[PDB]
């Protein structure tokens, strides 16, 4: 319990976020995102807060910022720990990015849903390195592109050995 996962959107290990067009580009990522975080508190930090400006909704949405909240709406926090705190009494705590901030939350993660998109992105975030030894592959799903997704792409969930 108070397990926690990493659910992130890879082009070739460099992190995706609101902040670039493919997100939208992909419907089919948003709808697996929604999928696996709905009704789950989710953990961002201030950067991919700032890309939305509106709370996820029917979630606890907390921001781990190193600067003062500027929003009533989600809770924010200083640290790993009073970000797990703040999510309660839950099965599942959803960290959906900021590398740092999934940086900061790898080591404690059990569950990681990564979508790996066939695309080149040249924003200098990646994705923090995991021990391919520590992690197990349990799930993987490939699509091809469409009409309303732009690229192929391949679901894949692994867990902590
Ligand atoms: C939509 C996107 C990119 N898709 C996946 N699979 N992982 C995330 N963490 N995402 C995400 C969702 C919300 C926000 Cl605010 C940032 C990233």
């Amino acid at each position: 319990s108070h397990m926690i996962s990493l659910i992130a959107a890879l082009a070739v290990d460099r992190v995706i976020g609101m902040e670039n067009a493919m997100p939208w580009n992909l419907p089919a990522d948003l709808a697996w995102f929604k999928r696996n975080t709905l009704n789950k508190p989710v953990i961002m930090g201030r950067h991919t807060w700032e890309s939305i400006g509106r709370p996820l909704p029917g979630r606890k949405n907390i921001i781990l910022s190193s600067q003062p909240g500027t929003d009533d709406r989600v809770t924010w926090v200083k640290s790993v720990d009073e970000a797990i705190a703040a999510c309660g009494d839950v099965p599942e705590i959803m960290v959906i990015g900021g590398g740092r901030v999934y940086e900061q939350f790898l080591p404690k993660a059990q569950k990681l849903y990564l979508t790996h998109i066939d695309a080149e992105v040249e924003g200098d975030t990646h994705f923090p390195d995991y021990e391919p030894d520590d992690w197990e592959s349990v799930f993987s799903e490939f699509h091809d592109a469409d009409a309303q997704n732009s690229h192929s792409y391949c679901f894949e969930i692994l867990e902590r050995r």
